C-alpha cells in the first residue's frame, strides 16, 4: 500500500503543535507507519533540500530545518502522497484552503508547519533518506476494512 | 423551513466518529429535527439507492450500507439541502475541500462518511422513505433568532 | 507590523462561539493586540456601516449590530488584512470555504459570525474608529521567531 514521507517542521514543534498535526493526519484515515522525533543533521538537511541549493532562500531553509527537532513520519494509505498534500494544503499558507494544516496553522511560506513528499518518486527517495527498513512497521488496523473496500 | 435527509454511514459509525460528525452539522447552524440509530433493512437500502441498480458498484454499495448501523437524520435550516452538501464536501473525499466532513475524515468515494440529499425533491423522497412524520419533531431554539434575519 | 480590525458579531456572541472564533484567529498565527467586549453605540454602528446608508438592508444592519455585545479586535501579523479575510471566508457563509469561520459556523449573509476589514485603507479606518491608541498593546511573543524569518 502506498506510502509517503511527512515531516512536522521545527516551527510546529516549537509552537507545540505536534499532537494537533498528527491528529489531522490520523483522522483522515492515514496510517502512521514510522515516526521519530529527531534533530536533523546538516547533511540530511542539505541532501533533503538540495534541489534548492542555488536559490536565495537556501541557507535560510537549511538553518531553519536544523534549528530544532522535527517529527519525521512515514504514512500509509491508498493514494497517500496526494492525500497528504491535499490535507496539508498549498505551499503558501495564505493560499492554502482553510481546513488544511497550512491553511489553519501557518502564516508564511518559509514557516509552513509540515513537509510532504511532492510525488511518488520523491516519496520513495525521502522515505529512504530518512528511515531504515527496520524503523518502518507494518500492521493491520481495525479501521482498515472501513476505510477501503 | 427547508429540510434535508442526512445519514452517517457505517464507516463513520465503525470508526467512532458519530459525535464528531453531528458536531460539524450542529455548529453550522442546522437544526437536528429527526435522528435515529438503525440497522438498514435490505429493501430500504435498495429503494434508497435505486438509481444505481445497474452500475458495477451497486452490490458493494448495498452490502456496505447494510453492514452495520447508520445514524439517520432529518436536518432543518434555511437552504438546508445545499448547506449540508457544502459542509459535507464533494463525493470524492480527495476532491472535497479540507474543512469539509469528507475532506477531513474520508479517503475513498465508497467510504465517504455521510450521505446528504442532492436536491429538494430527493430530500422529500428520502425524508419520506426513512422517517415517519411522528419521528420528526419541531421546535424553536434559542439560536434561531441569531442564525436568521 | 500590519494590523486589521476584526469584530465578533452578536450572532456569534449569542451563540456562545467567542472562544471558538478567537481560537481560529489565534492558531493561525495572528497576534491579538487589542480586544474588548462592548455594546456598540448607535452612533458607532452608523459611522462603521455608513457606506450602506442608502441600501434596503441598512436598518437591519444597524439593528443587528446593536442588538447585543460584540467582541472588537485588533489583530497583528504579516499580511494580517488578507490573512484574516482568508480564514474568515466569503461574505456568504454558503460560498465560504469549509474550514473558514463563516464556512463552518454561519448560514446567512446577514448573520455571518465575524467582520474583518476589507483593505488596508479601511483597516486603518476601523482601527481608529473602534479603538484608542492606549487600548492597543504592543508585545513580542515566543512564537514570533517561528512564524516569520
Amino acid at each position: 500500500m502506498e506510502r509517503t514521507f511527512l515531516m512536522i517542521k521545527p516551527d510546529a514543534v516549537q509552537r507545540n503543535l505536534i499532537g494537533e498535526v498528527i491528529s489531522r493526519i490520523e483522522r483522515k484515515g492515514l496510517k502512521l507507519v514510522g515516526g521519530k522525533l529527531m534533530q536533523v543533521p546538516m547533511e540530511l538537511a542539505e541532501t533533503h533540500y538540495g534541489e534548492h541549493q542555488g536559490k536565495p532562500f537556501y541557507n535560510d531553509l537549511i538553518s531553519f530545518i536544523t534549528s530544532a527537532p522535527v517529527f519525521a513520519m512515514v504514512v500509509e494509505g491508498e493514494d497517500a502522497v496526494n492525500v497528504s498534500r491535499h490535507i496539508i494544503g498549498s505551499t503558501n499558507p495564505s493560499e492554502a484552503s482553510p481546513g488544511s494544516i497550512r491553511g489553519d496553522l501557518g502564516l508564511t511560506v518559509g514557516r509552513n508547519i509540515i513537509h510532504g513528499s511532492d510525488s511518488l518518486e520523491s516519496a520513495e527517495r525521502e522515505i529512504n533518506l530518512w528511515f531504515n527498513e527496520n524503523e518502518i512497521t507494518s500492521y493491520a488496523s481495525p479501521r482498515d476494512a472501513w476505510l477501503y473496500e
